[PDB]
């Protein structure tokens, strides 16, 4: 239009718009009609933007149930290559070796935790308030104590490297360093200022747990949630817990010593130590924002104290017996746990094959692969022991490295004084019949569409009885089948799990 | 010994032996003679290594 | 064949399962226990190979 390049000061003049909003703060977009207020909360005035989902993951050797599983190659790998470079201790086992070094990698996960919620809570922007009071409750931290315990938080953090230094674990295995930058980075859904923050928070640890003569058993040992006010006090008295049964054991002296012999001082695994001018920052990162597009929730861990009508002993350890499985290392958990012992109808959506979104048109293997480690369909259901079977279990065909449990989702408040809101969610949701719940489901699928590769949805409704396929937008994809992805799973943790 | 320069494998395969034991942890040598028990604390199965020493 | 039972377990491709798990168990012997004892199974064979070359 020649009328715009022969009035352009007059077009300025009438085109001055505030962009650039800071994100965090709840906004109020006004009436457009001033007598609209009779239909008082038939119009959305409100207008809240999330700006952080944390992915509550979990280390997994991945589905071993015989000897021919990959950690179970693994485990006789590295057994191999230490007992042929070692002249002298022979007192233990592959398994054993391989439950060590899992300790190694879930006390590695613990210090990256750390070490992030030490370094978010020097971030401080005006674009955005979020930063970093959001991230900290995201992860399960009071931020007004990181904040009045800094130097403590610190040299905490600086212990436990130096502790964590007096075991040796192998470098060249690739497991400790992709769980150590899974869960010590912030990921920003698009390359702009006011982004969306991706996080990863290890739902879980592995309490070694060494008693009775019957092998080693990787016991569960939980995490803060989000929403904890958790403090140095709590996280101390969890690392003390994590090694409490890791320090005196003669044997694990004796395991360290060898991989110490084997793998040299320069060749093993170090924590770097941290200080007052280190910055975390968000990064723009497509390959993990594909993995997080294309991943699956598997539901709460299963403890001991966790009641389970009809399946008893089905608790999430790592088991090793001699005399079982011809002394095989046993993962085989169950999922679709989610907390309390009743059905979770949302999670029968999960019984249709999941499918691959992928961004661009050409996908190289190495992406393909990187974008469906978290991927995890379920097979079967876990036959329930007795008549009783309130809650349902189903058996996964094959994970990898890490299952996705949960999605904690921080937002705006919309009502006053508009304080952080606590989501948590599978990729399936059920909303009953209620005068509130579609309305607080239409905010979370509005609140989810922010983040650009969320994770595929899968509503579900309990009056009309019907759920639904993927809520996401999909741009080139295609139908995954529970062969491939086992195929798929095997290829990512024999790689893995290399030397 | 023109043995040793002859059968190297077989004397890396019998001279396979884990040194560099950390110090600063209880070792239990255990016993040659496993009917040694009867003699319960008339053998010395305990091996400890004092790490450090301090000059007052 | 105990030569070949303890080069078998060497073998593994990415598009064949059966190596060498199923090889072993049609040979006859325990895959965890060579995996466990290489080093004696070595020696074993070595030692097999170096009494019967006298004759």
């Amino acid at each position: 239009v020649a009328w715009y390049a022969r009035y352009p000061h007059i077009l300025e003049e009438a085109t001055r718009l505030p962009f650039a909003y800071p994100i965090g703060q709840y906004y109020d977009t006004g009436y457009s009609v001033a007598s609209a207020t009779e239909w008082s909360k038939y119009v959305d005035t409100s207008l809240t933007i999330p700006g952080v989902m944390c992915v509550n993951f979990t280390p997994t050797p991945g589905e071993s149930y015989n000897k021919n599983s990959p950690i179970n190659i693994a485990a006789q790998n590295v057994y191999t290559y230490v007992r042929h470079m070692n002249s002298g201790h022979a007192n233990y086992e592959q398994a054993d070796l391989m439950m060590y070094l899992l300790a190694m990698d879930s006390l590695y996960i613990f210090h990256s935790y750390v070490r992030k919620i030490l370094a978010i809570s020097k971030l401080y922007t005006p674009v955005n308030k979020y930063f970093p009071r959001a991230l900290l409750v995201a992860l399960g931290v009071d931020p007004e104590d990181v904040f009045a315990n800094q130097a403590q938080w610190e040299y905490f953090v600086n212990m436990v490297a130096y502790r964590a230094g007096a075991f040796a674990a192998p470098a060249s295995m690739t497991y400790y360093e992709r769980h150590a930058w899974m869960s010590n980075g912030l990921y920003v859904d698009q390359d702009v200022t006011r982004a969306q923050i991706y996080m990863f928070k290890p739902t879980m640890l592995w309490k070694y747990e060494n008693l009775g003569t019957t092998g080693t058993k990787l016991v569960p040992l939980m995490m803060p949630k989000a929403g904890d006010n958790r403090k140095l006090v709590d996280f101390q008295v969890l690392f003390n817990n994590l090694v409490s049964t890791m320090l005196g054991d003669e044997d694990f002296g004796i395991m360290s010593g060898d991989v110490f012999k084997a793998f040299g001082a320069d060749g093993l695994v170090k924590l770097l130590a941290v200080d007052s001018t280190t910055m975390t920052l968000p990064t723009y990162d497509p390959l993990i924002l594909a993995q997080i597009h294309s991943a699956r929730a598997v539901g709460a861990p299963i403890l001991e104290t966790s009641t389970l009508t009809g399946f008893p002993g089905r608790q999430w350890q790592i088991t090793q017996n001699p005399d079982v499985n011809n002394g095989a290392i046993i993962f085989h958990p169950s999922f679709g746990y989610d907390g309390q012992d009743h059905e979770e109808l949302s999670f029968r959506a999960m019984c249709s094959n999941m499918i691959l979104n992928l961004p661009g048109e050409a996908h190289s293997a190495e992406m393909i692969i990187e974008a469906t480690r978290l991927a995890t369909m379920f097979q079967v259901k876990a036959v329930p022991a007795g008549d009783t079977s309130k809650p349902v279990l189903y058996l996964p065909n094959g994970f990898g490295t890490e299952v996705v449990n949960d999605y904690t989702m921080i937002s705006v408040d919309k009502a006053t004084p508009h304080d952080l809101t606590i989501h948590t969610f599978f990729n399936n949701i059920l909303v009953p019949n209620a005068k509130e719940n579609y309305v607080a489901n239409l905010e979370l699928l509005n609140n989810i569409i922010q983040f650009d590769w969320a994770p595929q949805l899968y509503l579900t409704y309990g009056i009309a009885q019907e759920s639904f396929g993927p809520f996401a937008q999909l741009n080139d994809w295609t139908i995954l089948t529970g062969e491939t992805l086992a195929r798929m799973h095997e290829v990512c943790v024999t790689s893995m799990f290399d030397v």
